[PDB]
């Protein structure tokens, strides 16, 4: 017996957000006397939007579709259902670990896996091909192959997102890098590797290699791929659909996608995605539960690779011929189970504002890489009282 409203806030961006919407309001078909309200909330402001909410128990979601950051964050603050022993978890083995372990908090299931992801190297094959050059598996590969687009084709080689901490991380790994040593309890991101991190996206910036901006740094970077501005960009599986809405790649076969680029010592890219967290506070708690199992479904899962390219956490859905024969999926499945995790901790998400800041300055030309990485390393002590 399941009836009521559901309101469910969805963060998926432009491209993704009719399809999850009809996914969400698709419950409605077995469960008829269920109200599901979808709600859009920009990924900017959906933490705080959520926390706002929650803390002053008005108006908040049902069920919220929660970033693998935000489940230890809003779980530390009693702003999530805890989902052990209830209708939300089914067959739960069937999701990759390091998805299983975002949903978890002090030993209690917060969260149920919806997506994963990393970053890759998308690229104008077309571009390339023009220009005469192979994809780049380092940044010294980057910076050699950006020349020869300049110098062949008039565009750009590189958008390097400037905006987005997130986008520091592949190069930090590349050359040698991490946030933390997590079982020593150890910041790291002032290690010289971090200076090396900064020295090299600045390089790329003032060697022409790539543009950036300051601000808006999506649009930014979406509309320099899809004009040909840029040969290449870095980007997650969020993105394969808003590029195939433009006349460029609609011909899906001119969209590249490779790993990111080694830097000096090695490779590497982050892990990220979304989970499907319940309210504590939800007034519906059965029709929520319900509606998350629904959501996590392997059926819903492979709908949502069929129509997006998202990748899914369950296991058994890389097995169904249409999501193992997908070429999107099958670059990206094996980047993610490479992809960097980080730990799941209540500060965790506030480990990037700390970078955002000394990327602006080091792009800038304000901030050297070697103060740049000290000043992460010092915000991070200051963040994590019993690191080192
Ligand atoms: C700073 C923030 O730090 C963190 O976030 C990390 C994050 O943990 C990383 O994993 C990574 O997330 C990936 C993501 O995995 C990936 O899927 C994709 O997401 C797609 C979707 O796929 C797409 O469907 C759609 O949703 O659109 C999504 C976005 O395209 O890309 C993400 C990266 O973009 O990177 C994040 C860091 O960016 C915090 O969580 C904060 O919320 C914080 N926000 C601040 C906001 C404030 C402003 O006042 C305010 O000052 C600050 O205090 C606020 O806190």
């Amino acid at each position: 017996e399941l009836s009521g409203t559901v309101t469910f806030w969805d963060t998926s961006n432009e491209a993704e957000k009719a399809t999850y919407q009809a996914l969400a309001e698709g419950f409605e078909k077995e469960h008829p006397k269920v109200d599901v309200k979808y709600v859009n909330v920009p990924f900017g402001e959906a933490n705080a939007k959520f926390k706002n909410a929650a803390g002053g128990n008005s108006g908040a979601p049902d069920v919220m579709r929660t970033e693998v950051a935000w489940v230890a964050d809003f779980a530390s603050i009693g702003y999530l259902a805890p989902l052990d022993g209830t209708p939300a978890l089914d067959d739960g083995s069937d999701h990759l670990p390091q998805a299983a372990a975002s949903t978890r908090y002090e030993g209690k299931t917060y969260a149920v896996p919806q997506v994963i992801d990393t970053l890759a190297l998308f690229y104008n094959k077309e571009l390339l091909t023009k220009a005469g050059v192979e994809v780049p598996g380092s940044v010294a590969e980057l910076k050699t192959a950006a020349a020869e687009i300049t110098e062949k084709t008039g565009a750009t080689g590189l958008y390097l997102r400037g905006d987005d901490p997130y986008w520091f991380l592949p190069y930090l790994y590349g050359e040698g890098g991490d946030l933390v040593d997590e079982k020593n309890k150890t910041v790291t991101v002032d290690d010289e590797a971090g200076v090396r991190a900064y020295r090299v996206i600045k390089d790329l910036v003032d060697s022409k290699a790539a543009i950036t901006d300051a601000s808006d740094g999506w649009n930014n970077m979406q509309n320099a791929f899809k004009s040909g501005k840029v040969a290449m960009m870095v980007n997650g599986p969020w993105a394969i659909e808003d590029v195939k809405a433009g006349a460029r790649f609609k011909d899906a076969g001119n969209l590249g996608v490779a790993p990111v680029p080694a830097g000096s010592a090695g490779q590497g890219s982050p892990q990220g995605g979304w989970n499907l967290s319940v309210y504590a506070g939800s007034k519906n708690l059965d029709a929520s539960y319900a509606f998350v199992k629904y959501m996590s479904s392997a059926k819903v899962q492979q709908q949502t690779t069929e129509k997006l390219s998202l990748l899914p956490t369950r296991t058994s859905v890389y097995e169904v011929p249409s999501v193992a024969d997908n070429e999107m999926v099958k670059f990206f499945k094996p980047a993610v189970d490479k992809a960097v995790e980080r730990p799941w901790i209540a500060e965790g998400n506030a480990l990037f504002e700390p970078i955002r800041l000394q990327m602006a300055n080091v792009l800038s030309g304000e901030t050297s890489p070697d103060e740049a990485a000290a000043n992460t390393g010092d915000a991070y002590r200051k963040l994590l009282k019993d690191y080192k």
